[PDB]
This record gives structure tokens, C-alpha cells and sequence, in this order.
């Protein structure tokens, strides 16, 4: 099964973790917990922004060009990315914008962090029809000395497809 995992500011703005305007170690812990021991698929912009393979996960980079780093697995299409994951229970797509857009139709689960921040970025999470999904978990957390903004984790499971 394919899942997307994303952190969304107001207006469903996303960007690279290393440059986003919030500081949420709690969200990074959520991301790690929900991706550990699963393959992660990302585009090249996200890969370059991380710069080092995420530990304890197979890192698959979706790029139309030949790879530039032997520490990760380079693939040229959505289908090839999925094939490279082999037989695993759950494949995690970690962005960015265009990669989420291409994988959303193949996804059956979303892990979202709804962050109470308004920001300047121009990359967005894909449009999804909320009527097609069921919320099976949600937890709000206020900001604290370690986390700059309040945020709400959510897991959604797909019920319909258009
Ligand atoms: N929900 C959540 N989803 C996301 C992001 C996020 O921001 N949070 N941002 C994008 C993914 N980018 C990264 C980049 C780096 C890390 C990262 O570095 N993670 C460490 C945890 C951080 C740490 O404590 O060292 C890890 O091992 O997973 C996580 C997501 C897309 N989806
Ligand atoms: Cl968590
Ligand atoms: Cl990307
Ligand atoms: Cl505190
Ligand atoms: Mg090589
Ligand atoms: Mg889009
Ligand atoms: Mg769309
Ligand atoms: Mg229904």
C-alpha cells in the first residue's frame, strides 16, 4: 500500500523541511515513527534538501535523470519507484509537491500534520476530495518551549476514488 506523509501550513503550503518556517521536533518525531523501517520515495529537490539518506529506511529518489549518489536508489517513474520497493506492507511518499501530486491517486492512506502557521511559500500539497477519505486518528498539540506552533496530527484512510 502507498501512503503520503506531509506537513501542511495554512493554505496547504508545504516545502522542504530544512527551510520551513516552523520548528516542530514533535512533528519530526511523528515523521520518523511513521516512516521507520519502510521505504521512502521522494523527488530530487526533497532529496537534495535532506542531503543524507534517512536512516533505517530505503531511500528511493524519483528523478528523470541518472542518479548522482550511490547511497540511494534512483528511479525514473512512479511505476519504477513502486517496483523498487518490492514486497513491503507500506510505502511512504515524502514529497515534494509534484511527487505528492503524482502519487496521490495510488495512495490509500494519508499522514498529515496540520500546522497553525501562515507562511510565504508557493508549493502546495495536492488537492484531495475530503469526501473520499475517513479520518481515523487526530490529535491536537499546542505549541511549547520546543515546538514553535500548534499542530494537529491526522491519519486518513481512503474510502472512495475519483
Ligand atoms: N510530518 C512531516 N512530513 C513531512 C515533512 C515534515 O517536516 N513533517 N517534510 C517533508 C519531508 N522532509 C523531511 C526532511 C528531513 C527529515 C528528518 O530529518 N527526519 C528525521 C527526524 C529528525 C531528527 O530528530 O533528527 C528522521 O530520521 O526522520 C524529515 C522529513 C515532507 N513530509
Ligand atoms: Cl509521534
Ligand atoms: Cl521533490
Ligand atoms: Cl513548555
Ligand atoms: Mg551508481
Ligand atoms: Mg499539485
Ligand atoms: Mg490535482
Ligand atoms: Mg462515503
Amino acid at each position: 500500500m502507498i501512503s503520503l506523509i506531509a506537513a501542511l501550513a495554512v493554505d496547504r503550503v508545504i516545502g522542504m523541511e530544512n527551510a520551513m518556517p516552523w520548528n516542530l521536533p514533535a512533528d519530526l518525531a511523528w515523521f520518523k515513527r511513521n516512516t521507520l523501517n519502510k521505504p521512502v520515495i521522494m523527488g530530487r529537490h526533497t532529496w537534495e534538501s535532506i542531503g543524507r539518506p534517512l536512516p533505517g529506511r530505503k531511500n528511493i529518489i524519483l528523478s528523470s535523470q541518472p542518479g548522482t549518489d550511490d547511497r540511494v536508489t534512483w528511479v525514473k517513474s512512479v511505476d519504477e519507484a513502486i517496483a523498487a520497493c518490492g514486497d513491503v506492507p507500506e510505502i511512504m511518499v515524502i514529497g515534494g509537491g509534484r511527487v505528492y501530486e503524482q502519487f496521490l491517486p495510488k495512495a490509500q492512506k494519508l499522514y498529515l500534520t496540520h500546522i497553525d502557521a501562515e507562511v510565504e511559500g508557493d508549493t502546495h500539497f495536492p488537492d484531495y476530495e475530503p469526501d473520499d477519505w475517513e479520518s481515523v486518528f487526530s490529535e491536537f498539540h499546542d505549541a511549547d518551549a520546543q515546538n514553535s506552533h500548534s499542530y494537529c496530527f491526522e491519519i486518513l484512510e481512503r474510502r472512495h476514488h475519483h
